[PDB]
């Protein structure tokens, strides 16, 4: 095992769904491939400064490197891309952070980000998107976007259940569908690839339960179930209907005049929360035209994959969008962008995706005060037009900063 | 049969993939449900005026109403939503136009727009999107968007091959996948719905063939295959690879330095056309940030469904986006928006989606001169800030017009 546990840290423990976070917690981190070598050192500098400015010395994180991706073959052997040890270790230390990851081609494995998500049963991909004043945006009014995506991570088409065209197994599957199930709707059965998309009662409800609980705790105004439920009646329509049934049964929602929309009342607050639904293709237009009407969004794995990237772009956040995959027994926060090898080692890219996922991390842990400091920091740096090439390209009069230098500018504005 | 063929028209005939369009062609049209009662009369006024201003009297269309949707039950019986007669008739008269359509709930049928597409084997959904100067847009620079989507219409998840959770058939399908195929990747097998997504060699290639032929005839600069090919290796990755193989083999494309991008040379023109690919979620960001780098887009059925609505929105075109479903033996042009019953009969909505799909219609037919007139018309009306409520809501100083009045304003600016 080649991980070295810090000598002075202590482990987070989970007691009754609530975290027990010590003053010296050990947090494992995965450096990441590609530009992970640039953004990750900046996020450690900055999380470390945010806990010192905040808790004035009492709290310290003991960071612990663990491995996945190309940096793990360089450490464990040519063919070890996801060591079982990292899975045990994220479950054991309960909270962790990672940078971008390379999956090699063909060679068995799925996509390492999905493999972690699924193997560790991290069913909530929580990706909030919000505007930071100052970001170059391609949209006229990007400040209307404050949204939070709850993307179901354990099923949908992402389960990887598929077969290559013309292989024996694909043909078996199609002899099955035609002969045993009476399926006449395949246009070209020869030279045809097949994939299976599953959507289940427990899988959508644990996600929507999470989404409506997230709305109540943070006093948000609506939850939108988005779906292409009119073509995919039983995976995606069932997703809309189960989500409505969950808000009636467990949250006591009741009809708004004709319906279908339900109103769930916030028990801590009195405000009513709307549970509504939008067909998925009209949603991608609604988020650009009426973006103030939407808030928490709940969806299956593929739709959420796309909604979040569309949303991140309109607010000018391709490179600063945060992300977290959360399950019942642990969480893994991540940079949402790729590895970008062209720019690796050159200290120029924007480190704000992983830093803002460290914000989510701390907030999860309960160190709200360090986490609000990291967003005070980043709102200052961007507003001082002090920024990395990606934002400098598009801006009228800014100071170009290296990636390390931008972490310092965040510490500077706390 | 309750269709009445015009006394004076003549039928378009197809000879060697080329259309023979007489001076008096009969064109069937479907009025549409909901606001189809408002926009369709405006499109007939305007196509009729555009052929008279253009061909000064020699050419006349003989319009022929046919039926699908709610207006067909009112004509054929409570349960007749898609008369076999309309399918025979679109195939027979070769070209047709429709407004928005209602599909009832549950009661068997799929979604009538898809049922036509599929039953009539209309494999190309061609949806071009372009900015008309003057449209209220939510994006800063919407004029950079000139794109053309080629969406595969006959397969992908849209084939409707799916089973309800807990039904006997779904369980059969899962006893099959676990027991016979060795599938361990379903998270919750009980209470699970299943859908099948097929993607085939002939289906993607007839679409990409069409897309690269469309690029060469119109002198466009690139074709982008978009796909989530890294999770769906065999439906969607195969889509990327077959599309590349088609441009090497049939169009003689050759590598750009490292590749993967191929360059196909336009035989009529000398310009080189780039065939490139973008993973689908990065595409939804690339279209908002670098929109000038993309042009003709080729994709499977679900991705295209979403790309086009995202694109239509950024240029301010929710209600003016044109559409066409094209096959080898006929075409059916359509309004892309819904029925909107709230506003039906009130003459207020925007008729520019079906009118701009009539533009595509004429262009297809070869009446280029009437078709360029209809876009001269619509660029004048919008630029004279003379417009329907949807655009008047968002605009600084315009004349509000009824839907019929807006068709007149288009005739006025030809
Ligand atoms: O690999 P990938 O996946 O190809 O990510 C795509 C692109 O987005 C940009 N990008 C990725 N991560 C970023 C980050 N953290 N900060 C700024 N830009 C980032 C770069 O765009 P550009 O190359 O356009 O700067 C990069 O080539
Ligand atoms: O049914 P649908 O499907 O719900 O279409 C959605 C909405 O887009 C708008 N819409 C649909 N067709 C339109 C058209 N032809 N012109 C202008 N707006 C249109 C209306 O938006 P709004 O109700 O926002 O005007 C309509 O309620
Ligand atoms: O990079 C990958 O592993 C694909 C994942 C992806 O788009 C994501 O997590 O959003
Ligand atoms: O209205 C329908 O039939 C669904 C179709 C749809 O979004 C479309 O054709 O783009
Ligand atoms: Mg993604
Ligand atoms: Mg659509």
């Amino acid at each position: 095992s080649k991980v070295v546990v810090p000598a002075q840290g202590k482990k987070i423990t989970l007691q009754n769904g609530k975290l027990n976070v010590p003053e010296n917690p050990i947090i494992p981190y995965i450096e990441g491939d590609g530009i992970g070598v640039d953004v990750t050192p900046a996020m450690l500098k900055v999380v470390d400064a945010a806990v010192e400015k905040a808790y004035k010395g009492e709290r310290k994180i003991s960071w612990m490197e663990i491995y996945t991706g190309e940096k793990s073959t360089q450490v464990y052997g040519q063919d070890v891309w996801l060591p079982a040890e990292t899975l045990d270790l994220i479950r054991e230390y309960r909270v962790a952070i990672k940078g971008p990851l390379t999956t090699p081609v063909g060679g068995g494995i799925r996509s390492l980000n999905v493999a972690l998500r699924q193997e560790l049963d991290l069913y909530i991909c929580l990706r909030p998107v919000r505007y930071y004043q100052g970001t170059p945006s391609p949209v006229k009014h990007p400040e209307l976007t404050d949204m939070v995506i709850f993307r179901e991570n354990s099923e949908d088409i992402y389960a990887g259940i598929e077969w290559k065209a013309d292989s024996a197994d694909a043909e078996k599957v199609i002899k099955f569908l035609r002969e045993e199930m009476g399926v006449k709707k395949i246009r070209f059965p020869e030279h045809c690839g097949i994939g299976i998309k599953p959507c289940s009662e427990e899988g959508t409800k644990r996600l929507v339960r999470a989404a409506i609980e997230y709305a109540i705790a943070n006093d948000r105004d609506s939850v939108t179930l988005v779906h292409k439920g009119n073509i995919m009646k039983f995976t995606e329509g069932a997703f809309k209907d189960w989500g409505y049934q969950l808000a009636r049964e467990e949250f006591g929602g009741e009809l708004i005049d004709g319906g279908p929309w339900l109103k769930v009342k916030n028990p801590n607050t009195g405000k009513e929360i709307v549970i509504k639904d939008v067909i998925a293709d009209a949603f991608l237009q609604q988020i650009l035209l009426r973006p103030a009407e939407y808030d928490v969004i709940a969806c299956m794995n593929l739709n959420g994959d796309y909604i979040s990237d569309a949303l991140a772009a309109q607010v000018g956040g391709i490179g600063i969008a945060p992300g977290a995959n959360i399950g019942d027994e642990c969480a893994l926060f991540e940079a949402t962008h790729g590895t970008a090898p062209k720019y690796a080692g050159q200290d120029k890219v924007n480190p704000g995706s992983i830093i803002l996922s460290a914000e989510m991390m701390l907030r999860h842990m309960g160190w709200t005060e360090a986490a609000d400091l990291i967003v005070k920091g980043m709102e200052g740096a961007i507003n001082a037009k002090t920024v990395t090439y990606d934002f400098e390209r598009l801006m009228d009069g800014a100071k170009l900063l290296k990636c390390s230098e931008f972490g310092d500018a965040i510490i500077e504005n706390m």
